[PDB]
């Protein structure tokens, strides 16, 4: 693994994804960086590349096969370099333009996954993909099977861009100051302040994705969740935004909840993707309520992480979330979930977060669908037949747990044995 | 519909909020509103169902003393304006207060007239308890839910500061950012400022420590999103903690101090006061309901957790709510007016009625009531005999339009073992 620039080298057999006009170009070798990350990173990091090279072999016949490229942060970064992000890693994912990554650890002194941040920012990863679906494991929602979802949320502004300002600092004053004589407005003097922008530019790019996304995956309904009649030129604004660039740039494959009653006879036009609504707080209600009535979510920041971690709840999968920041022509696949210190290298951890995290890079980012509709396949398989690591055996009793490397194994085998003539039904290209 | 036209009805000794604690009468005077929509259906069913409840639990040496007020609708036919100066200082006095829901008044600068009401009497906590009365819930563990969220509801994104992103006004606040503060904003963004201060939250907080010792709670957490806004919902956190250990240290304690002074068990004689990332607490609720009891947070956090865990018990029709000042407080429930259902006798009124039963039972002390009162609710529910707003998810079952109902919880009510209802 390299540590400087001169030292970036793609590996032998492989072949750089490459961004051309505004499609992403992926060769049958593709090079794919990888990190492993800290805690049970590098165990769930090893045990998704075993599964998803199983996976690519066994649907492409092997005419197609990833080139992983071992790329350094974290732990491991500052063991062999000296530092817990070389700049020589960034750049090695901008080259190869996909990346699998383990969680890291958040540096003491910094501002919480500080290194997770850094990595998004300096490649402009703005929107956090979060699916949620239900793979058959316990479940407190009665409707988990009724769960499934893709959270498209914009992941560089509202409150998450920072801007605020303790109580009692000169800059807080000053600002309650300037409200007053400027604006009239009046705020206490031992008020915290914080600054929440929401922009057309980045609304507009968010949408775009979302849109896309729906397009690709068949989609047929795409929520713009937002608290628009509190925060009306913020989250409205962002609601309004959503909806004009939908008409804008792609008028033939949506209709808006308007369009559908008044235009139409209340009813859906097949071919289009219906574009509503809803605000924050309903939204949260209506998932728990009547989640099969949406699919494709788009927010804000904060709404977007809300909403995702409430959905990941009801299907029993918190730890299984499966996460991905993706930019323009560049994504890095992660799992929500931490590092998980307390299991770090006890072969006990559960690996489907990361595992599906690569499904999600490899199989939409990537475009190869029919790795994704056999890695679900297997993890759904090993659930039924209750062949899971401990975290999922919380709900089945008299179950011997499997260990990582065991469950690894496990979801190899199904994916081996696996009849492709139905696991591939209505999904290739 | 003015302020001299207005006075107490014969029989009611206004309740009174005097040194630190209220007082009120046997015939306390309380005052209510129809609003509108269908308000005047559910405002009338908790009236009923209410004084029933109280004469059976009370034999009859208790009565309320209703006192009309007008806003909405039937003030706008009666008074010309929406929210007239009397039925506010109409509440200041009378101190206690049902209304039902009332209209967006459409072109005038208030969001909706419950704002004004609020702001006009210091409403600054929003109290919104969220139990499971046995029908159809999405929950697996909706009979676990069993809580309070107290919600800071003067401050945060509802302070209403904000601008349009092409507003003049907008261009002065990010060119003083950027010049002043080195930060810099894109000229194309809308901007919002989200104020938390130390004097609300602590008041706040005091309120729902209060309600825990007063009601038994044993668990206080406070729902934040510290770790990303750290100077308005970090600082939320620590002024809650600080003003709990400054003016109730005998009766609470910390997870620290539960893992350091104990064998890691709550004392059973003290509160235990924690807090939660609001992500954490949102998935919480979800996955362990039965560790949650009263939850404590900023306004914008504690209509999502509260509206989030009434969807889970299947009460997003039923959820009650009361906002709570300095001796005075008004209670109503969260949904709206729902025009398409006013005046056809068919909207629940469980809402409306369990407000009276928070604003009487709760905040007015008379426990018997509220126990009755959900006693009923209850029994209604485990008998298939409810609104339509239920009865659709279940099979077979008639809707009992809202009259049918209202008499349905009060024959309940008359015919009970009072010495069983309660223990």
């Amino acid at each position: 693994p390299p540590c400087t620039t001169e030292e970036l080298s793609p590996p032998p057999g492989g072949s750089l994804v490459e961004y051309s006009g505004g499609s992403l170009r992926v060769p049958d070798n593709p090079v794919v960086a990888f990190i492993r990350g800290d805690g049970v990173g590098p165990e769930v990091v090893e045990s998704a590349l075993k599964v998803v090279d199983a996976a690519v072999k066994k649907v492409y016949g092997g005419s197609r096969r990833i080139v992983w490229w071992e790329l350094l942060a974290g732990h491991l970064a500052r063991e062999k370099c000296g530092e817990l992000l070389p700049k020589a890693t960034l750049e090695g994912i901008r080259l190869a333009r996909v990346a699998l990554k383990g969680p890291l650890e958040t540096p003491v002194g910094t501002g919480y996954r500080s290194l997770n941040v850094a990595i998004r920012q300096a490649l402009d990863l703005y929107a956090n993909i979060r699916p949620v679906r239900y793979y058959g494991q316990p479940a407190p929602h009665k409707y988990a099977d009724r769960v499934d979802m893709v959270i498209f949320r914009e992941n560089t502004e509202d409150v998450y861009a920072g801007i605020e300002w303790p109580h009692d600092s000169p800059e807080a004053a000053r600002i309650r100051r300037f409200l007053a004589e400027e604006f009239g407005i009046s705020i206490r003097e031992d008020a915290g302040i914080g600054v929440k922008p929401i922009s057309r530019f980045a609304t507009r790019r968010l949408m775009e994705r979302a849109l896309e996304w729906a397009l690709r995956n068949g989609n047929t309904v795409v929520t713009i969740m937002h608290k628009g009649n509190i925060m009306k030129y913020t989250e409205g604004a962002f609601m309004r935004w959503a909806y004009e660039v939908a008409l804008e740039k792609f008028r033939e494959h949506v209709v808006t909840e308007q369009e559908v009653q008044e235009k139409y006879g209340g009813v859906r036009p097949e071919g289009k993707i219906l574009v509503n609504d809803r605000i924050a707080d309903n939204m949260l209600q209506q998932i728990i309520t009547r989640p099969w009535d949406y699919q494709v979510i788009v927010a804000p920041n904060l709404n977007g992480d809300y909403i995702s971690d409430a959905a990941s709840a009801l299907v029993g999968g918190i730890g299984m979330a499966a996460g991905m920041n993706m930019g323009d022509g560049i994504a890095v696949a992660e799992p929500v979930h931490g590092t998980a210190p307390k299991y770090a290298g006890k072969d006990l951890i559960n690996p489907s977060a990361e595992i599906l995290s690569a499904s999600l890079l490899i199989g939409e980012f990537m475009g190869w669908r029919e790795v994704k509709s056999i890695v679900e396949y297997a993890i759904r398989k090993a659930v039924q037949s209750k062949k899971v690591t401990q975290d999922l055996a919380r709900h089945m009793p008299g179950v011997q747990p499997l260990r990582t490397s065991e469950y690894t194994e496990t979801l190899i085998a199904y994916i081996d044995e696996a009849d492709l003539n139905e696991v591939l039904a209505g999904k290739r290209g």
